[PDB]
């Protein structure tokens, strides 16, 4: 009760920040087109990024660490002022230091921070490339199935097989994104009895891969054609592997706890070394330093698991859009080439 | 009317800058040859880059942010001068600070700026490599079709198939470049009825891939030869995938808004920390700092979507030039090897 | 006895640190799920990393080098104080220097330290990717064996072959991790006579690869199917090769001894150059500098051989979990596709 | 005449520098062997690099920009001296400034310069790897042709085909190097009528690829063997693609004009900020700064198109040397294996 | 005689350093096991690297450049002392300067040095990966030959073919390492008449590749199996290509002479700029700066050609060890799988 009520009050802003950041990660994202790129590289982008700072998910996550160090600066400033006004006994010293130790270690701090954020950006690029390969693989496999499968007796199996290659990116998205309804997202993509088996499996992408591999065995193909055709599933297994490792295995905790601890120690004694040249300007100085330096580390932490920063619904809808345009256009391209003669 | 007329006047230079930069991105680009490389690595390149600065697209895009911070410096300088001349009441302080907080965070700013521009350059290299692979793939596929297809009954289909492999890089260019007339750029490359189906499809590169895949099924080939031959389409699907992701998915907005916000905050208080050592020299100092530092970020923003910085018309014309030289030379190489005996 | 007892006392803290770090490398690690990622990117992560510092394996390994340089600072401070109080003869000078040589070489030290840790992180990413490829390869091979092998006469051999593809990641983990009981970890995965041959071989992963390759020769397959099927073993040979080279071949000893020697020389004379601006504050300054800078190098040394920082038991159990879900679901997917007709 | 004669005199040193650098790019280069590596890592390498500075191609290209900024420093110094001696009217001020703006932007300049040179080095490594792949591909293709082709009726065609695989790296070198006589370099490698068709083609590497592909169609091979054999031409198409893109597409002109303009602005006002601490030492200081900083950018510009920095004649002669050693040794290896029995 | 005897005395320490470094590159290296990794990441590694500094090959190579700059500092200090004591005429000035030009260029020097050493480390990683691929390729090829070749009539040829795949890594090691006895290292690996042909060839790795390719043509295999089997030689051609290019083509001499010349100019005038703050402490300051900064460049120069820093004998013996364990275990795995039934 006496000390428990103090911790509960201090546990309000960080709880609000955690709720705000996590709700901001469920936001729907969209593929950039040309007119959105024009808006991106505009003269007003510097004004509009500054005025949208208070609604930014990254800025609102800095509120706990920036407030924490600003009160540390205010307490150091208050104590140093009390010593300067002789309001405390002579035994109490003035908390001041030379900036020279910090001038020797500043480049070490900057290189650690920016390299940690570069490691996070590398894992985002790995995610983006893996999804590029899965979507190009599904497009390539669907294109080849539309051309390869010809027999009138395999029409139902060909239709089923084209439904699973569209459904695989959706299942993989529902595997990598938290709180995703695969049943709703596959309702119009798989058959009612088709989807029941998929919903009953622990590994939904793997299960759909299994339906793909068994359809290729029941098709009436020459063995060379089937071997060529079942070589395209390895793309899906590779995609599952890369996507599961970015979720399972983060950047080593030693490497990221180093950046965390360095930044916390640097802002704890930053008002002490800055006292001689700044006096009460250590409060705004520590506020701006903590906001700037913790923002780099915050950006690194948010993109370290990158699948929520990708337009995976639009990437998945692109494969579905491509197979319809193709099955509609088949009639026309077939009549056009018949005419060449 | 009273405040609306002020915003309209302030919305003139950024509108002019946005119009100038966007018109400069439609410029026709050309592949470097040897004598253009000699001009590139000349002693006069430092003079000619400086004298062509006022016509540079990047420099004219810096005019809004550089003017904005130069008037901030002029207002801070005017206020500090009024305090120094005792033209304001004693309550009004002098806006001055120590440079020591900025000396600790300078390397963090420099590393963030230069790493952001390096991320943009990485996406340009990804674009350039993808186009390298698509053009080498189209050259390789065309070379193999000229050698593989022999039957006199497949001459029309072979000619048609060589027309689509030339047309695929042009369709992909017209997919990635804004305001591109595919109908005009494919007028002499595809047949009149051939192009109508392509113009009616939502995915023109995909449609041409579909015409390629169906021609390979109607060719009278051995199945091993056809499987070898239809393995070269995967290059085109990979090219489409990489090109669509560089347009759809930019560098995460957190990562680039960080660099934007850092630079805006750094130049807002830069005249305050520089006042003690510079006085009215904060105006030229802030002008040069804003011009130098915003130019790095501007270069990063312009090459982030890189397909307008590539000579995609010359890369596409190279594939067309190669297939003619080949179909002309076929007669000669065939007679030369017949003679070996 | 007189000097041997002094070395034994000085050999206590480093022995304790070496025991603590090595016991901390046998810790069981777990794949991150979604709610563990939420905990990772929390507002409290800066507080909880600081309060868990005294139990951190990296921090307890810094105790020997941080104590060593803190007593060096205390001895330099004591000597300089004795000179300032004229307690020593006039011949004895004051150990002071200018910081200007250190201000010119600080960025060289920071770039060396952070690049060494980046080299270590690159070897961790190489390890993580190699295990990604091995697990995706085993999943892909198992999926294809479940579909490819059909003959009722090859049921026993198919079951045996699926047991070795699950067992290969476990043997490779027991090859790369020290003090690993392969006999206990393969007790329920291979047959009793199957495991005796594996336990008698010097290269257990290689031996299991050999059982896989011989099963593929005894299967009643068409030669094209078998060639397609025995192309998936190359993944396992590549995995063995990459995993053995990260253990056998460290980062060149020149490159890492450079960072070691630089840091030792920099902290030996750091209290001498800092004396004029700090006086007795060289003790806390050297303590914090040694703790910060040796922590970067320590993080680099711990992840340089990275296989203990990976959840290799969970990655291995995922392949076993996937093949059961598959052999259970086979009955259902077969009845579902039979029904398409 | 009055102003034209001044520009002609100022256009002498840059013309001489451009002539010297361009003649130095036609120099014959040689593959390092072991005793040249011993000379490379010698104790005297620091003395011999300094004494060979005046004959260095990079140093003689710095003469125009280093002289230009040294006279700027001399003019600023002369003007500041005239003000200090009161030789000009009181209205004329002293051109001095604080170094603090330059101390905040120094790391930005250094990171831009060194990253630009790293981009140039990346394009050199891309060139070197592409030539590695082409030479290994030609060696691999020649080795397989010597083993695969057996029929006594295909001896003439086999000899012809081995002549084109040796000739392809020479044609690609003559495609990428300026002023290269392909007729002289292929005189002893192709037949007299063979070379006439190659000389008449606009794309000589492509033409030789076409002679290779047509020889493989006229060989009496099984179709599986021919498909295996014509899969090795893709290496040559990839080599042509990568080599043409490094010549056609430089590093984006925005990115390199940034480094150019930054360096020119930094050395223009460098004597003004250095006046208070240096006085006439701004002339040697600006001379050394311009020589050091423009040398980094110069190195970047010279290796940006890297094919003249490679020993392409020695790499091409290695493939020719390997096929002779092989066709000579064939008799011996055939008799050795016949004897195994 | 008068000036020749002075150069001979100055040519003693660099000759001794060159002899010591070159003898230290022939040292036998060993693959790290687990207990050597424990020794690597110990608390005593900072003490044991410092006490083994005088026997370090890199440190003894710094003796010529560190002594050279320390006498430069001593001469500058002696001259400045003579001026301060008025022992020279008034015309002779005091060699002093401001450190501000060096404070602006320090980060440029540090980034150049550390990036040059990173380029050297990249070439070491390329070498290490190439050897990883060659050893995994030889293991994979040997494993497949043991399974694929079955005919009792091909036992002698199968034994011969397994002897050449073990011998290829040894020949490639004897190709890349200077002063290597291939005759002694292949004495127990090839037949007496087998080795005579290999010793008579100019390209020993190529010759062994030729014996491998001819054995595959004389084996009684199905053509699909042989094509699968002769696809594994491309690994050996790739290995030869990458290994020959790292020896033939160093890092461009412009790029490394830049770092050399920068470091020599920086330490020549370093005692002049440090005189005002250090006086005779420029001698130890220049000694430590030259030792630290030239050590980074020295590490870069020693690993630039990396094949002596690899345990190539242990990597080669691992392939030989693996094929014996396999040919011994064949009997057992064959009886085990026969029993499954």
């Amino acid at each position: 009760s006496p000390v428990q009520t103090l911790i509960s009050i201090l546990r309000i802003i960080p709880d609000w920040s955690d709720r705000t950041q996590e709700r901001g990660m469920r936001q729907h994202r969209t593929l950039y087109d040309h007119e959105k790129w024009m808006h991106h590289r505009s003269s007003y982008r510097h004004l509009r990024h500054l005025l949208s700072s208070l609604s930014s998910r990254v800025i609102l996550s800095l509120i706990p660490p920036v407030i924490a160090f600003t009160l540390v600066a205010v307490v150091i400033a208050s104590y140093n002022t009390a010593v300067a006004l002789d309001l405390l006994p002579g035994i109490f010293p003035l908390l001041r230091s030379s900036s020279l130790p910090y001038q020797l270690t500043a480049p070490a701090l900057a290189l650690l921070l920016v390299f940690r954020t570069e490691a996070s950006y590398s894992r985002f690029e790995e995610g983006r490339k893996s999804w590029t390969e899965v979507i190009a693989g599904a497009n390539d496999f669907a294109r080849q199935i539309i051309s390869s499968v010809e027999t009138s007796g395999d029409a139902q199996l060909k239709k089923a097989l084209l439904q699973y290659i569209v459904a695989f990116p959706v299942a993989l998205k529902c595997h990598v994104i938290y709180g995703s309804d695969i049943a709703r997202d596959l309702q119009n993509l798989l058959e009612v009895d088709d989807l029941l088996v998929v919903l009953n499996s622990k590994h939904r992408p793997g299960c759909i891969i299994q339906f793909i591999s068994r359809s290729l065995q029941l098709l009436k193909l020459e063995e060379s054609r089937r071997i060529m055709l079942q070589s395209k599933i390895s793309c899906f297994h590779e995609g599952i592997g890369i996507c599961e490792q970015l979720i399972g295995t983060p950047i080593p905790l030693s490497y990221t706890r180093l950046t965390s601890r360095f930044l916390v120690l640097w802002h704890l004694t930053l008002p002490i070394i800055l006292w001689d040249d700044c006096h009460w300007i250590v409060v705004p100085a520590t506020f701006i330093s903590a906001a700037s330096l913790f923002c780099i580390e915050q950006v690194g932490v948010l993109i370290e698991e990158p699948f929520p920063m990708l337009a995976l619904d639009d990437l998945c809808n692109s494969v579905r859009n491509n197979v319809q345009e193709a099955l509609a256009s088949e009639k026309l391209i077939r009549a056009r080439l018949a005419a060449k003669g």
